[PDB]
């Protein structure tokens, strides 16, 4: 296929898991970056290619991104809403990454609290959003292909790839499955209809 | 007050520098750039009177970038620092001299709102340069300068506005500043003294 290798940062996590089986399922060549604490479960979908290490870490980000044809990021900080800058320094050394090896797309998730008036974002997630707002930022300026996913809650609902994708503003329900976030990051993959993009990908699961 | 023709930017290069040098030669200002490389100033559109080459970290540069100023502006930044650094507290010690050497008595001066926010607030990436924007913030409050305390939130992309909340000795409503609003507070710093010896909040909603 035209896309066929990714790079996966964010694989063993909520979405990640999903993203993964749903794109090995698809045929993609993955490269997942994973910590050394925390490895893809045993029983599961096995990706092409393996890095253990840190998305702080330049080397590991250049050794996940070399020789891809597409990034898809979902990097978060699992239940913690402490102030961090995981999401944006990790975003960082992925451009940095991105531009010296040659890739140009890249899918990263961050929030609908993007696009939300910031009165009403709650404050317990405004360390978190902080970090999203630093991240989108490095994205956008980076020249990069790419697809701002900026997600609402999200949910265990099923996959249906029958979600609305609402362009630059707020779309009209407050949920998305991890199923169906992690389906939307990988049609980012085949279309360049969402670069330069937000998009937030929400659905009615009935 | 006292009229302000001449001023002395350092961080020119920065993101919030260009813009605040770019909207100060428009505004008419004779503007003083300290720069490490010439080549990082752009070569088209509003371009500076004067070029000092040099770093903050040498008096000598800092001097010589101050001589002659009615005030200086200073958006210093160590974006790459996450661990201890005194770049940013060192050049202002520098500047507090040079300053006082040369009879000059208004600085407007960038650190960030952390400094109004509790400690924890400060992820801990970021822990190493708000400690050196609080020794940078003692530095020139202990100088008897009269000096602003500009203490940004996030620094955003979007177009100047003319616009935004100033909140005094305190936090305002948004968690952003455009780049270009903020340069526009602090050259508005230099048309009045309301603001010397306060610390200052600039925010706004965008779009
Ligand atoms: N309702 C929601 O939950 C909601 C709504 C909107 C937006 N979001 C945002 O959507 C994004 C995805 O959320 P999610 O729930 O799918 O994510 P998650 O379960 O928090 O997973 C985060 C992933 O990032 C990895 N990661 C974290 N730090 C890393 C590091 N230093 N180096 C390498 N990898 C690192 C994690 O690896 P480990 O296995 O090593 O931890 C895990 O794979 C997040 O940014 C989240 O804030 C969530
Ligand atoms: N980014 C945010 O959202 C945010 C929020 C709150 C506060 N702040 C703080 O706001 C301030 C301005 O941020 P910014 O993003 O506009 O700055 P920046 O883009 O990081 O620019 C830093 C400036 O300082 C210059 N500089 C650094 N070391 C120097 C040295 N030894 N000698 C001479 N010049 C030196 C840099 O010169 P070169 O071009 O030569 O590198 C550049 O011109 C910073 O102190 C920052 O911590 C930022
Ligand atoms: O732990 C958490 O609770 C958590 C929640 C997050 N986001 N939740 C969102 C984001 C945007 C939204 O629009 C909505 C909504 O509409 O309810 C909810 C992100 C990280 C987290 O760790
Ligand atoms: O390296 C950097 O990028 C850097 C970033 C800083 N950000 N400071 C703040 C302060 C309050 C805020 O609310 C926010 C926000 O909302 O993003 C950011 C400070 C020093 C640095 O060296």
């Amino acid at each position: 296929m035209a896309v066929k290798k990714i790079a996966i940062f964010g694989a063993t996590g909520q979405t990640g898991l999903t993203t993964l089986a749903q794109a090995v399922q698809a045929g993609y060549e993955v490269t997942v970056l994973v910590r050394d604490s925390s490895r893809l479960p045993s029983e599961g979908p096995r990706p092409a290619h393996v890095v253990v290490g840190d998305v702080l870490q330049a080397a590991d980000v250049d050794k996940t991104v070399a020789g891809q044809d597409a990034v898809i990021v979902l990097l978060g900080t699992r239940n913690d809403l402490s102030p961090t800058t995981v999401m944006s320094e990790g975003a960082r050394n992925i451009v940095a990454a991105m531009k010296a090896h040659g890739v140009d797309k890249v899918v990263a998730c961050t929030s609908a609290f993007l696009l939300w008036d910031p009165t009403k974002v709650p404050p317990r997630l405004q360390a978190v959003t902080d970090d999203h707002i630093r991240m989108h930022k490095v994205l956008r300026e980076s020249g990069l292909k790419y697809v701002a996913v900026m997600p609402p809650h999200i949910g265990d609902q099923p996959l249906t790839g029958a979600y609305t994708v609402t362009l630059d503003g707020r779309g009209p329900s407050r949920v998305i499955s991890k199923h169906d976030l992690g389906h939307f990051m990988l049609r980012c993959l085949t279309t360049d209809e969402y670069d330069g993009h937000s998009t937030y990908p929400s659905h009615q699961y009935q």
